[PDB]
């Protein structure tokens, strides 16, 4: 048995440092107004199967793209996602703009996840087929890394629009679009059947499930 | 063995993701002037001993503090840092004042780091000591993730204040004394002592120790 509002539970889900980032606050009002003692825990995506730890109940929710989840999976797809360029204010590239080629011969950093599975690998494996090696001057696993580095060098990053959105809302980044085709990708939530009729993962999967992601965070 | 101007190089710096965002743009002008093919990759802490990946040449320089790094490691220790607390402007707090009784009331967002066995650990566990548990509402192993949360809602996160200020800039956190002693913590470039001559290894270490950590980055 599960009460919300009694429960000291600590809920772990998994997820980019974007997709914590991105879930985390919006859970706030809810947990301060129904669950006041419920802890949640981001935890970084790892190499090992998330499937194993989603059984295991070390994970409750995986957050995030994971093509590779499907076996003793329950799913809900919860957004659709579109990819976007960003580069600093101050970047030298504004004056003139670019054409492809000069976007290939720009400096860019990579957010790298084919190691953890996650549905970034795609946009990861067609910039690294675009791109002069040499272009390339940072790698990093996380998103909000790759981001304020682009706020503080002349580097370009390729990254969700809603990440994007994000710092140029602040300021920081302005937005242009992609100059070769990209995917799109499915933002879900992920829970495994061993745990789909727990009263506890029931509850915080429903609590996303009213989240508005494209919205700012409640309360 | 190794010559910038000409290296392809990718050198891999572990270390936590706002160490990665401290370092990496303090290389670019560097990189770009002087080694303008050598990448650089940012590399998350993992649980595993770090000691065996910088033995294995896995990683080639980490950053940070590891009070556990030690037989077989080489370290320079780069500057002292400090802890504080933000808070966003629009939190109730921000009036009436950050005294130890009001802090240890308010919701709490806490960067865990003694799975990474981070210096970081030590202010973890003085504050798991001083909160009463239904204080702490959120858990994160990423420091960028847990200040755009506090930026987004009313909980209290107490970190470097070197984090702090810079990402006080943009958005809108108020920067606090923390009402508890904390100690220092040292930062280090660490390495093993089987890469001590290698040229790479050395270029990059001197590049390192040439950077003001106390100022914005180059250009
Ligand atoms: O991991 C992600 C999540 Cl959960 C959401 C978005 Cl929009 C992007 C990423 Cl990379
Ligand atoms: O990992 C860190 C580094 Cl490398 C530098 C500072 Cl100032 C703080 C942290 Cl948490």
């Amino acid at each position: 048995r599960f009460d919300p509002g009694t429960s000291n539970r600590n809920f772990r889900i998994a997820a980019s440092d974007f997709g914590q980032a991105l879930m985390l606050p919006r859970l706030y009002a809810t947990l301060e107004e129904t669950a006041p003692q419920v802890r949640v825990t981001g935890v970084n995506l790892r190499h090992g199967p998330l499937v194993e730890e989603l059984e295991s109940g070390s994970i409750d929710i995986a957050f995030g793209g994971f093509p590779t989840l499907s076996a003793g999976i329950k799913t809900q797809t919860l957004f659709r996602e579109e990819y976007v360029c960003v580069m600093r204010q101050s970047h030298p590239a504004l004056t003139h703009g670019l054409d492809l080629e000069a976007f290939r011969q720009c400096r860019h950093i990579i957010v790298t996840a084919h190691e953890f599975n996650h549905v970034h690998e795609q946009v990861e494996a067609r910039l690294l087929e675009l791109l002069p090696p040499e272009s390339i001057r940072f790698t990093t696993e996380n998103f909000l890394v790759s981001a304020v580095i682009a706020e503080e060098t002349d580097v370009i990053l390729t990254i969700p629009s809603r990440l994007a959105r994000w710092f140029a809302n602040r300021g920081g980044l302005t937005i242009f679009p992609v100059p070769i085709e990209l995917p799109s990708i499915e933002v879900k939530q992920y829970w495994h059947e061993r745990y789909d009729k727990d009263p506890g993962n029931i509850w915080l999967r429903r609590v996303i499930a009213k989240i508005g992601f494209q919205n700012p965070p409640a309360e």
